[PDB]
């Protein structure tokens, strides 16, 4: 059968050094008590004011509702996306920063606090491991350290019972299964600050974080015991050799998890500029509904369809749906999804326009072909993506969140909107542009 080891095993050390290496553990000792005080205080703080949420993900194309409930805390205009679902941060007070209630505020501070702290901590971790295999740069090693955004979570067994059992090695009910992180810059460091409120294997009353080797049930996985305060570190490639699970004690546990976000296309900054770069094809004088387009060059008209899909899909549809509970938090994403509703609103313009010239007629045919190739898989996936996501918003687990959490299918008209150049169905229109394609 497979089995587990913890420290009450007298194989644990050894197998820790030489199967699980890049896992690194500085128990609370290792932290001041003023820090820890400052960290614990501010977890409190967030879940009296509501703050964090249980996310309605979506897995193995099933929409289900985590167990725990989450925040995203970190570099203003920073996301992080997880199980298809882009979460964006709430900001923390970072230098040349800008200005969001009292208590949450002092609380986003603190944990940037801790960040400032675990990315000294891993740092010097990371020096250390590369001198242990010089017995055998340092931008990476600062790069792979510098997190931008911490994942809090949170769960109270007894109030969130309905937990699975860890399948391969009885490690007993697990918070969160077996997985590796995504959406981490490769090779980056996680760091993780875990407090936890108040026989043969691992303690069922005491949280800990579990380990694998990929593909592997044989090899015996580690389970980690974390009392209040200690914090590990996932070093390298350890993410990706390596799988872990978070497995559950009785007690109310939070956790801060300290990321490097791959956020090269997860920025606010970006996506607005990628809305620029399509509305450079858009004669710009006045902001009104007669959208007059300055090229119908296919690659040109291919890559404004693309950007229209990126900014609806990925950022709009994706924040809606999360039922605007950042507001809660902080007003620090409104002015910003109010502007990339309004770029894509143009874009929508834009769309209407090369519809239009599509159905000129003295455009010779070759070239209207040659139009309707550059924007059909643009339009194809809008049509397919505008279903999941409606459908994602109605779904009978989502009809079930409170009020304040309830997903919006946003953005969402009726065909009897005059205020919009296109129904929000597609099917027709797609179906028109591919017989056109087939005609001969
Ligand atoms: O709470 C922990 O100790 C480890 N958390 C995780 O492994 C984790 N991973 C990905 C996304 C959210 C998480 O909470
Ligand atoms: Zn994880």
């Amino acid at each position: 059968r497979g089995s587990h080891m913890t420290p009450k095993d007298d194989e644990f050390y050894q197998q820790w050094q030489l199967k699980y290496p890049k896992l690194i553990l500085r128990e609370a000792s290792s932290v001041s008590e003023e820090l820890h005080k400052e960290v614990q205080e501010a977890f409190l703080t967030l879940h009296k004011h509501g703050c964090l949420f249980r996310d309605l993900v979506r897995i193995q194309g099933k929409d289900l509702l985590t167990p725990v409930s989450r925040i995203l805390i970190g570099n203003p205009g920073c996301t992080y996306k997880y199980l298809n679902t882009r979460l964006f941060t709430v900001p923390w007070p970072v230098k040349g920063s800008n200005i969001t209630e009292a208590e949450i505020a002092a609380a986003c501070e603190t944990f940037l606090k801790l960040n400032d702290y675990l990315q000294i901590e891993t740092i010097q971790a990371l020096e250390e491991l590369a001198a242990k295999e010089k017995a055998n740069d340092e931008v990476d090693i600062k790069s792979r350290a510098a997190y931008n955004v911490t994942l809090l979570n949170f769960m109270d067994p007894q109030k969130m019972p309905y937990l699975k059992e860890e399948p391969y090695f009885g490690m007993g009910k697990m918070a969160v299964s077996w997985h590796h992180d995504e959406n981490l810059v490769d090779r980056s460091a996680v760091a993780v600050y875990s407090y936890s409120c108040e026989l043969e294997g691992r303690d069922p009353d005491i949280w800990h974080v579990g380990f694998k080797i990929s593909w592997d049930i044989e090899t015996p996985g580690l389970a980690i015991p974390l009392h209040q305060g200690d914090c590990y570190f996932m070093l390298d490639d350890l993410n990706a050799t390596h799988q872990h699970c978070v497995l559950a004690g009785s007690q109310p546990r939070f956790s801060s998890t300290h990321r490097v976000a791959e956020c090269s296309t997860g920025t606010l900054d970006y996506i607005l500029q990628r809305c620029q770069l399509a509305l450079q094809n858009v004669c710009d004088d006045v902001d009104n509904d007669d959208v007059s387009l300055k090229s119908f060059e296919p690659a040109v008209l291919k890559q404004g369809e693309e950007i229209h899909n990126e900014v609806e899909f990925e950022w709009l549809r994706q924040f809606w749906f999360q039922g605007n509970r950042y507001r809660k938090c902080t007003d620090w994403w409104c002015q910003p999804m109010a502007q990339l509703e309004a770029l894509w609103k143009k874009m929508e313009g834009v769309t209407n326009a090369v519809l239009h010239e599509v159905k000129r007629e003295g455009l010779p045919v070759e070239q209207r072909n040659e139009i309707l190739t550059a924007i059909l898989a643009s339009l194809t996936a809008r049509q397919n993506l505008r279903r999941e996501w409606h459908a994602r918003c109605q779904s009978r687990i989502a009809r079930t969140l409170p009020a304040d959490q309830k997903p919006e299918c946003r953005p969402y008209w009726e065909k009897d909107d005059a205020s919009m150049p296109l129904p929000f169905d597609l099917t027709d229109i797609v179906s028109e542009l591919r017989g056109q394609l087939l005609e001969a």
